[PDB]
């Protein structure tokens, strides 16, 4: 007891995907004749899979009527339902016939489902805002994609959402939703209330006893053990990409680079040969441990990026921070073993941090 679906506004249609990039359309259509409707970079486009490729048709509008090449209709849903029913080729020259509408997935949210609050910085692709779900005031982080990035990079942006949809762990930041209906597109995450771990160490560091710091890097080890168990390589592990909850729990984030430039956190073999692995993540973990005990000082402050590569390639490593227990430094040195196979696992790291922590008041 509602109204016919075809009488609902375009923007309510399940097969209307809004501002999804042309690139992303290829990931959503499976079988011949799958289609969806979307906005273009601005008129409307009917994207339909044909011979394994998306084909894109401009829906024209003249004197309030929508059409491809024939009979015009008062709305896009009416046009869609007519093309679907008559099994008409969309245009003669293409010969393409619609077969099934592909709905938005369970994660898509409308822009109006969010209330933006204060800007909280910038990530690799745009501003990030604190905000709330309008429905229930749940606190969220809204990561925006700068509307003038290359449509090729709206892909690397939406890739973090694709990954996170499949992950669930107490030390990994949780995805809430994806706002791809309007520009600018947003990825919506739980708001981790204490901010990023770098600013935390720099602002709150004086209060963080060794026992506490060990609990927080223990959390980062548990998160990374989880990613290792999913064959997920983070590639950008650093304090700036860890977040701190209001109860001091650490969560790993920033899965844009992740896969199933920050030279100073990156393993030699990853820089030299492009070989990224969970072993190169353990290298980055050693650097994170250094940041942790240096109250967020920057690593290798005497060295350019290039000098860091060269320094490391002749056996240079970071020195032991004043606050860093000797046992933690010995662990860090294992994490930065030149031979990647000689580095400890995340399980081993977690175990040794937990053990060291019982020796601190
Ligand atoms: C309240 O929650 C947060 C506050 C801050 N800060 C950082 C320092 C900043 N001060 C403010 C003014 N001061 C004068 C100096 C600096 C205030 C707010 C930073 C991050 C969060 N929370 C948060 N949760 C989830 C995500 Cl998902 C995320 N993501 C997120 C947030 C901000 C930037 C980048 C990302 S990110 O996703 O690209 C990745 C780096 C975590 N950020």
């Amino acid at each position: 007891s509602m109204i016919p679906e075809v009488q609902k506004p375009l923007h309510e249609q399940l097969w209307y995907h809004g501002a999804i990039p042309r690139a992303e359309v290829a990931e959503l259509l499976v079988h011949s004749g799958d289609f969806l409707v979307r906005e273009s970079q601005q008129e409307y486009v009917l994207s339909v899979l044909w011979d394994g490729l998306p084909r894109h048709f401009i829906i024209q509008s003249l004197d309030n009527l929508y059409r491809l090449e024939g009979e015009g209709f008062p709305s896009i849903p009416l046009l869609i339902d007519h093309l679907l029913s008559t099994q008409q080729p969309l245009t003669k020259k293409s010969g393409v016939v619609l077969h099934r509408a592909v709905p938005k997935d369970k994660w898509v949210l409308n822009h109006e489902d969010l209330v933006l609050g204060e800007q909280i910085g910038r990530g690799n692709f745009g501003e990030v805002f604190s905000g709330r779900l309008r429905a229930d005031n749940t606190l969220v982080a809204v990561k925006s994609c700068r509307e003038t990035l290359p449509p090729d990079l709206k892909a690397k942006f939406l890739q973090e959402a694709r990954i996170l949809k499949q992950y669930s762990h107490p030390n990994i930041v949780r995805l809430i939703g994806v706002c791809t209906q309007k520009q600018p597109i947003y990825i919506v995450m739980e708001l981790v209330q204490g901010g990023d771990f770098l600013t935390f160490l720099r602002t709150e560091g004086a209060r963080l006893r060794v026992k506490t710091l060990l609990q927080m890097v223990g959390d980062a080890a548990a998160g990374m053990e989880y990613l290792e168990s999913k064959c997920c390589i983070h590639r950008d592990l650093a304090a700036r990409n860890c977040l701190v909850t209001e109860k001091n729990v650490l969560k790993i984030s920033d899965f844009g680079m992740s896969r199933e430039v920050p030279v100073k956190w990156t393993a030699p073999e990853a820089l030299n040969y492009g070989r990224y692995s969970s072993e190169s993540d353990v290298w980055s973990f050693g650097i994170l441990l250094w940041e942790t005990f240096s109250l967020g000082a920057s690593p290798y402050p005497n060295l350019s990026n290039q000098q860091t590569r060269e320094f490391v390639e002749k056996g240079g490593r970071l020195p032991c921070p004043e606050l860093c227990p000797d046992a933690v430094f010995r662990l860090m040195e294992q994490c930065w073993a030149y031979e990647p196979g000689q580095r400890p696992s995340f399980s081993t790291i977690y175990q040794e941090l937990q053990s060291i922590r019982k020796r601190h008041r």
